[PDB]
């Protein structure tokens, strides 16, 4: 069996990681629980048995085969290629690896081929990024991807515990105290590292990470970025507006695509339906649709609203949802250490191709 | 002065209307508040007054020189063609008589024209569709519009005032009870009259309005039939996906579109900041945009975030906002009142074009 380390653990992300490690297939002997500073030396369960977190350094990382790092850029910046040089393989949560041409990002139903030829760290992309792509490589397979356009309707706690803490504090302060929405105090949203920082409250924030000079926000450039690169192919235009509204899990994406050939909209709904990791949820006679509520605990991706463009002939409107912080990423991962076993790639890389931070 | 009812002056709409008419420069004479038979006789302040909720009949309209209509579909169909042959002016909140092609549609900012040779009924389009129209006339004017691809956030005030309390039960349940949304009961949302109700806490319900027989819903259709019959261009492509999210007042919409000519986007934002009703709030350095908290209880819509789209040319997109119930409805229709009263158009109309139900 092989040792796995969690690199933030504690986090939003990390209590996910282990509840999808304790439902996993992986043939684990050793769990480790890694952290920061913070937590280093609380305790917390995986299954029954007492594991104490420990501090990330650059050393934490010897016998362990796999580590999955869900905690922040900067710590897997900083020691995720600590662990390829211990002999670890890692998958990273983070966007810090995504557009490394030495790391494969990857959706394992849509291009598992890509681990094959990893040198240490995988990555996982943005949460927002994997859903869409799930709802429509089916449909890229059968008649092409000319150009996407996504609006997101995105929760909370792809924010962070911080984050969730925060909007269920506004809206009880809104609804049990009386206080106006605008009149609100807000440390976190829309982004912990900006300057200023607005209520969610009742509201919903066109802000997700911080602006790139384009005047479009990381978030939305990472979708552009990620789908090109997931999908292998730098001709598909890709423009996303990335909105938080008041969910706590789940994201829902208003999807618009032009195909390359004319997709029926009745073969569309069964491709999807028969892609691994896509469930249609789609009959509108019963008011049968995706729902943010309803995927919360599924690692299955949900598409419905599915129906053409009332002008362009190759054009395709959808909804998807599914659990952010499940396969938007801690399933996503585990699935992607899964994948790995099962491919016989967990194993040392012999060559280190990413710089070491730490002198 | 003027003899001015409103129609459902008890409802979510109707309190804003009052709202709107108490902060207007209408010269009204008389106010008389008309609503269902189980308001009747219940008192409801214009000001300091106290005024008694009459039930709406079809001879309660004698001497009324303008009626809000703001009380659904059905009682636009029944009572306002009594209200025009009583000689009313009626300025209806309703989607009724909205695809009437006598009947104007109307935003005053993009289409006051069309007032002139009204009926007696001016429609009100949908609040979605009104601050969409606010934020794109601007463009439209100088650079022409081909298409439009709109995502709504809507606010659950749009689906009247037992939507606004149920989305707050079940947000204090969630919160205060520990009950999971999914277990939820739910009897209004996603719409009133159709089968099954979902709840919208922590959701996001991709449903508003019943579903057509295209599968884009009645509220999907308003937006694009809607556009069409205010801008005077039935070339627009226009579709639409119409989503509720947990927000009591004030509709936000991711809005993108292609003009015919490129528009440098200086200009775009100079074009939208100089037109009437619309606020630029667009200042991405200083992280400014377009909020619905910020924007409940203005008149003006806001909009932001505006962009060209990363590979089409003429493509450009934008963050706008507006309180649904102000200028997406009760406002909407007291600038209406005011502009009929400005062009010399508040008079009975003579011929007859409504059936009498
Ligand atoms: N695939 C996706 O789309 C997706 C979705 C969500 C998040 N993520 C990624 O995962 C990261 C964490 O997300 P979250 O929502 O779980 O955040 P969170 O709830 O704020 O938790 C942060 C975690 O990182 C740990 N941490 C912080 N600084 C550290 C350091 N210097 N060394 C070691 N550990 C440190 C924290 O440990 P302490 O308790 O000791 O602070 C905590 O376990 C995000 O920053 C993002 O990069 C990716
Ligand atoms: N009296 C009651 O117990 C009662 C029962 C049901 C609904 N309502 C109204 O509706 C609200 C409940 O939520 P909602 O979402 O349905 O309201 P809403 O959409 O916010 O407003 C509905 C409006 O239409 C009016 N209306 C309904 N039927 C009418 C009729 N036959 N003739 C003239 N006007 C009519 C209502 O007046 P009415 O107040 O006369 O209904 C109300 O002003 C209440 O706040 C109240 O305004 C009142
Ligand atoms: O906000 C969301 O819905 C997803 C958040 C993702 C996130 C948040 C903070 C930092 C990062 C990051 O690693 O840069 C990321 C990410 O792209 O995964
Ligand atoms: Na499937
Ligand atoms: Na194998």
């Amino acid at each position: 069996g092989y040792t796995v380390a969690v690199v933030g653990a504690t986090g939003a992300v990390g209590a996910q990681m282990i509840k999808m490690l304790e439902e996993s297939t992986l043939p684990i002997d050793k769990i480790r629980y890694l952290a920061s500073a913070r937590s280093a030396g609380k305790s917390l369960k995986f299954k029954d048995q007492d594991i104490t977190i420990e501090e990330t350094t650059e050393t934490a990382f010897e016998g362990v085969d796999i580590a999955l790092f869900s905690a922040g850029s900067s710590t897997s910046a900083k020691y995720a290629p600590y662990a390829v040089k211990a002999g670890v393989v890692v998958v990273d949560n983070t966007s810090y690896f995504r557009q490394n041409p030495d790391v494969p990002l990857v959706v394992p139903e849509v291009n598992a081929h890509a681990l094959d030829a990893h040198n240490g760290i995988i990555a996982c992309p943005n949460c927002s990024t994997i859903q869409m792509m799930v709802a429509l490589e089916p449909v890229r397979q059968k008649w092409g991807l000319d150009r996407i356009i996504v609006s997101t309707y995105q929760a909370v706690s792809g924010a962070g515990m911080g984050a969730i803490l925060e909007t269920q504090r506004e809206l009880r302060e809104v609804l049990n105290d009386g206080v106006k929405p605008c009149d609100l105090h807000a440390e976190i949203l829309p982004s912990g590292g900006d300057k200023k920082h607005y209520p969610i409250a009742f509201n919903a924030l066109p802000q997700i990470d911080v602006f790139t000079d384009n005047d479009y926000t990381y978030e939305e450039m990472k979708m552009t970025k990620e789908t090109k690169k997931i999908m292998e192919d730098d001709s598909i235009a890709v423009s996303a507006t990335c909105v938080r509204i008041p969910v706590l899990s789940a994201h829902s994406e208003s999807v618009y695509i032009e195909t390359k050939e004319v997709a029926p909209i009745e073969e569309v709904k069964a491709a999807i339906a028969a892609f691994p990791g896509a469930v249609l949820e789609d009959d509108v006679a019963h008011q049968i649709y995706p729902q943010a509520i309803n995927a919360v605990g599924s690692r299955d991706t949900f598409v419905g609203r599915i129906r053409k463009d009332l002008d362009a002939e190759k054009g395709i409107h959808m909804w998807v949802v599914s659990d952010n912080l499940l396969k938007g990423a801690a399933w996503n991962s585990v699935q992607i250490a899964e994948t790995l076993h099962e491919r016989g790639l967990v194993r040392p890389t012999a060559e280190l191709k990413f710089e070491l931070k730490l002198e």
